């Protein structure tokens, strides 16, 4: 332990040659001690802040991973969507103008319209979390900044 060693040090040497004629020495050695104390302090304040900002991002990183890919699932449901009503658009565009099936198939439209616009709502939430998660991550780009410029 060099701060023990170093107080014994400083002990053996006033021993003989006084302390008056080593206070310089002796102020110096106070001042070490000090200093390695605060560094000490901040080591371990750093460490732990390391330990926990790295877990955080591992985690919001999973969470970014996980909404993207369910964003994807999402455009999947809208082009899908997307499809059935040109699909019937045109089927009910070629109708004999009349005719017994025009009534039903405009329901399945208007259906199907309905839950296109939910989808498309329950996109953009998607998006915005998302969006919202790599803001997250940001700040935590931003407090370990934080962190380094005041070791």
């Amino acid at each position: 332990n060099a701060s023990s060693q170093l107080t014994l040090l400083i002990g053996n040497l006033i021993q003989i040659l006084g302390e008056k004629s080593l206070t310089a020495l002796t102020n110096k050695i106070t001042a070490w001690k000090s200093q390695q104390q605060a560094r000490q302090q901040k080591n371990l304040e750093f460490s732990d802040k390391i330990n926990t900002l790295l877990s955080e991002t591992e985690g919001l990183t999973r969470d970014y991973e996980k909404q993207i890919n369910k964003l994807k699932n999402a455009d999947s449901k809208i082009k899908d969507l997307e499809n059935k009503i040109n699909q019937i658009q045109t089927r009910l565009s070629e109708l004999d103008p009349e005719s017994p099936e025009k009534k039903k198939l405009s329901r399945e439209e208007i259906q199907l319209t309905i839950k296109k616009d939910a989808a498309v709502k329950d996109r953009t939430l998607i998006e915005q979390k998302t969006l919202s998660i790599h803001s997250k991550l940001t700040d935590k780009s931003m407090q370990l900044e934080k962190e380094i410029d005041s070791f």
